[PDB]
């Protein structure tokens, strides 16, 4: 599996032991993400809660609550000072971080808030949900701007590009679509050779690129511009869950996800191949997130398990 960088680093592989383990969630923890500035760590979870540690020493920092049922995604804004998070109780709400208070509760959609992001501005968030619609809110005012008729089944998950003018979203309806921010358009609906429900998608951090999961245990590399799948990752266990998978890019060129067998997988980007599995884990490893600026990875499990693994690398 050895990994090509710079003069004498011709073979990288990297070696990510676990350094923390963070209890406290009380159910199933549901996405893990870093702030963009690096320093904390927040999880969302099935308890109503979001907790944040310090991403670098695993300290407890506080606990964040009011929504009324569970919560499914999590996400930060650019500057780090603000959390949406996405609940069953059919709302998202915007957190002032500093203080933990509920600045906003937007609602619209009429059934459980799956998936969310803000964009790189951060004056808009993105938003997926089990009615089958994306939605586009304004971070100051509140408002629904725009409900996207996106997809025929649950939202499993929403993401803006580099720039912010493209959102990707991904259904168990087996399509991932590619929408104009602006418009609201559809611009390009993406389908392999078979049609497996698409349970995860982001775009690259270039945003060349869209990383998508799909039900049959694959996770694919698309170019966005050609239509066309690059890559092909397999070898973990993905046939049930909406699973979080990533690009690492602080060290050398991973994709990292979790798997339904416990364990976090990291492949080679370039050659494909399996580079490292972390056990650990007792559940379902239901989401990843990778340090902004170090070589960490943050790992979460389901209801079995309860916990968030912080792990590091020299690569």
């Amino acid at each position: 599996g050895g990994q090509q960088m710079g003069r004498g680093s011709e073979f990288v592989k990297p070696n990510y032991a676990l350094k923390f383990t963070l209890a406290g969630h009380t159910k199933a923890v549901s996405s893990v993400k870093f702030s963009p500035n690096g320093e904390w760590l927040a999880a969302s979870s099935a308890d109503k809660l979001i907790k944040i540690w310090g991403a670098y020493d695993g300290k407890f920092e506080k606990t964040i609550s009011g929504h009324k049922l569970g919560i499914s995604d999590v996400a930060w804004s650019s500057d780090s000072n603000l959390l949406v998070s996405a609940s069953d109780d059919k709302t998202l709400k915007i957190w002032d971080v500093s203080s933990g208070k509920c600045l906003k509760t937007l609602k619209g959609h009429s059934n459980y808030v799956f998936c969310c992001n803000f964009n790189p501005q951060s004056n808009l968030i993105v938003s997926g949900s089990f009615d089958e619609s994306v939605r586009i809110w304004d971070v100051k005012t509140g408002k629904c701007l725009k409900t996207l008729p996106a997809h025929s089944d649950p939202v499993s998950a929403v993401h803006f590009n580099r720039d912010g003018s493209l959102i990707v979203s991904s259904s168990y309806d087996g399509l991932c679509r590619i929408w104009d921010t602006a418009s609201g358009q559809c611009l390009k609906t993406l389908i392999d050779d078979d049609n497996p429900p698409v349970s995860f998608v982001k775009f690259s951090p270039n945003g060349k690129y869209i990383l998508a999961a799909t039900l049959d245990n694959t996770l694919k590399l698309w170019d966005y511009s050609k239509g066309k799948c690059l890559k092909t990752y397999t070898g973990h266990k993905n046939e049930k869950y909406c699973i979080f998978a990533n690009f690492s890019v602080t060290g050398g060129k991973w994709i990292v996800s979790g798997s339904e067998d416990n364990l976090v997988y990291i492949w080679n980007l370039q050659t494909k191949e399996i580079v490292q599995k972390l056990q650990g884990h007792t559940d379902v490893v239901i989401s990843t997130a990778c340090h902004p600026t170090e070589n960490i990875i943050a790992s979460a499990a389901l209801e079995n398990d309860k916990t968030i693994k912080l792990w590091k690398s020299d690569c």
